[PDB]
């Protein structure tokens, strides 16, 4: 049909972009910055779900901070304390570029050239691929000794896009893995409503406090307050200041079981779906102090700092990779009717 393409075009004056479309939705992918998808809309629904630069902003602004906008890939997401862990004897130690809490976070794959692996329409979805490949001549290979290659495959059809996520370890030692995304939402994310007609839930199961450092204690809780919300009729996301980390559980929606979020409009009858495979266990809630028309919703296969909380690796999701073993997970963001 006239709505399946892929287009390879330039954005900013000098950097390559893909726009692709399937079933209805369109996207668009920077390689050079992150592999980034910042746009995923559905035009003749009128609805943008994904947070997308302005045209003013420029290219570099937005290179030196695009965990705000689109699909930010993180690794590791959130923080590391003091920039360091261990995994057996072996010490890592990375520059801190969390200043005032002095942490290492988030990763530097987001602000990195990613090449395009893959572009191909086939029946009636369109399929773009990036990768980043870590090598021995990277300046940052001395900090994280491990070659690796990371992977985003992005498949978009009349179902929504679907984001396979992975990694794999091409170093001949054990490879510490965490993983997770910045994702940033429009709220509101059609024309004509207003960010407090916006109601958000997650599937969440505890709550993890968090110290003046931004570091877990370790502590876990029931869902207390407004927390119970996310379960329920959902959080007015734009009324204050939110920041918290949960842990994820499936639950049971119209006789399937689902994980994740979802942000309902019910003045619009429309509901954005945020669906996270089994990897993803641990999800932090930010939005910017509510008053931007945002909402970032992070998804990660760990705890904040996992690496050097003392819980088991079952409940932390700390992970290690093999040499040449790989991670994946998929998450899915669609739109329907409510």
């Amino acid at each position: 049909n006239k709505d399946l393409w892929i287009k390879e075009e330039i954005i900013w004056s000098e950097h390559k972009c893909i726009r692709f479309a399937a079933g209805g939705y369109e996207a668009l992918i920077i390689p050079d910055v992150g592999g980034n998808v910042v746009e995923l809309k559905d035009t003749n629904k009128g609805v943008t779900i994904l947070r997308t630069p302005k045209k003013d902003l420029k290219f570099e602004d937005f290179k030196n901070r695009p965990q705000v906008y689109g699909l930010p890939v993180l690794f590791p997401p959130n923080r590391i304390d003091d920039g360091t862990f261990k995994l057996g004897d072996k010490t890592y130690k990375f520059p801190i570029n969390e200043a005032k809490n002095n942490n290492y976070i988030h990763g530097f794959i987001k602000n990195s050239k990613w090449t395009v692996h893959k572009k191909k329409i086939d029946q009636d979805k369109a399929l773009v691929e990036v990768v980043f490949d870590f090598t021995k001549e990277n300046e940052a290979y001395k900090y994280f000794s491990h070659e690796f290659q990371f992977k985003l495959s992005y498949e978009l059809s009349s179902k929504g896009l679907k984001q396979t996520t992975s990694v794999v370890n091409l170093s001949s030692e054990e490879m510490p893995l965490s993983v997770g995304y910045h994702s940033a939402f429009n709220v509101p994310f059609i024309e004509g409503s207003e960010d407090s007609n916006c109601r958000v839930k997650i599937s969440i199961d505890k709550f993890w406090k968090q110290d003046s450092r931004n570091l877990p204690t370790g502590e876990s809780f029931a869902p207390t307050g407004e927390q119970k919300e996310y379960l329920e009729n959902g959080v007015a996301v734009a009324s204050h200041p939110i920041e918290s980390l949960f842990s994820l559980k499936d639950i049971d929606v119209n006789g399937k079981t689902f994980r994740g979020a979802c942000i309902e409009d019910a003045s619009k009858n429309t509901r954005v779906v945020y669906e996270m495979s089994s990897e993803y266990k641990y999800l932090v809630i930010w939005n910017d102090m509510g008053d931007k028309k945002y909402a970032c919703i992070e998804p990660q296969t760990s705890i904040i700092n996992s690496p050097n909380v003392k819980l088991d690796r079952s409940v932390s999701g700390f992970k290690t990779l093999k040499p040449n073993e790989s991670w994946s997970g998929v998450c899915k963001l669609y739109i329907e009717n409510m």
